[PDB]
């Protein structure tokens, strides 16, 4: 099916999901200069404080880590945001070099790779039915650099060997997302939509400023992960990211001066 391949990347997905090329896709650049101030934006309320991780997934496109979102434990509100956004999972979008990776770029750059906290308006009562809707999802996104490492990304990181393939999870409890965020809260909001098929145009992205730092080993072993399923000829899971798409008729706004 869809992929990140030459015969199923990103400039095929139009064909079964014709809204690829719709009015607000995800990812784009963002240009700092054009994005404007707007003070009327709130800070942002990550209360990740009684988070219930569960699981870790290959599913062949990336890795998710999942939590218990039966109940608000781990929740994303202000912003821009109206009502109380559940966090389901987080998973990273990542490069087969340090140079490329990241879905969103800041004035055409390009990150190593970039973690999606992603997150439901609880007014819809489920994830599925959030997607369905233009204010149905809120999603962190928060840009990786390589230099020092991440300590909160380790346990993540160790895991990996035991979700090598397409289909395999493994338990993964009380993981603290909390050790995955910069220091600085200040962001870019825009309207857009999911980076891979289905590609709905569901999401408020709230993208952060400050990257984290992680090391060259911890992206190594993002690199080692494979696309396919066990038993099939392997082929890394690398390069796992959607270029950036026309912002059309958008504006992006920054929380900071
Ligand atoms: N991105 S997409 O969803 O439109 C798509 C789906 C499937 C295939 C494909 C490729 C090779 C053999 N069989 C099928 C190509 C593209
Ligand atoms: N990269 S992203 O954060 O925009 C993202 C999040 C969720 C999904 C998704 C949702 C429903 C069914 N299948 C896949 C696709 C992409
Ligand atoms: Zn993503």
């Amino acid at each position: 099916h869809w992929g990140y391949g030459k015969h199923n990347g990103p400039e095929h997905w139009h064909k079964d999901f014709p809204i690829a090329k719709g009015e607000r896709q995800s990812p784009v650049d963002i240009d700092t200069h054009t994005a404007k101030y707007d003070p009327s934006l709130k800070p942002l309320s990550v209360s990740y404080d009684q988070a219930t991780s569960l699981r870790i997934l290959n599913n062949g496109h990336a890795f998710n880590v999942e939590f218990d979102d039966s109940q608000d434990k781990a929740v994303l509100k202000g912003g821009p945001l109206d009502g109380t956004y559940r966090l389901i999972q987080f998973h990273f979008h990542w490069g087969s070099l340090d140079g490329q990776g990241s879905e969103h770029t800041v004035d055409k750059k390009k990150y190593a790779a970039e973690l999606h906290l992603v997150h439901w308006n609880t007014k819809y009562g489920d994830f599925g039915k959030a997607v369905q809707q233009p204010d149905g999802l809120a999603v962190l996104g928060i840009f990786l650099k390589v230099g020092s490492a991440k300590p909160g990304l380790q346990k993540v990181v160790d895991v990996l060997d035991s979700i090598k393939t397409k289909g395999k999870s493994a338990d993964f409890t009380n993981f603290d997302p909390r050790g995955l965020l910069p220091e600085s809260l200040d962001y870019w909001t825009y309207p857009g939509s999911l980076t891979t098929p289905p590609l709905l145009e569901c999401v408020t992205w709230i993208v952060l400023k400050e990257p984290i730092s992680v090391s060259s080993e911890q992206v190594l072993k993002f690199r080692k992960l494979n696309f396919n399923g066990e038993g099939e000829p392997e082929e890394l899971m690398v390069d796992n990211w959607r270029p950036a798409q026309p912002l059309k008729n958008r504006q992006i706004k920054a929380s900071f001066k």
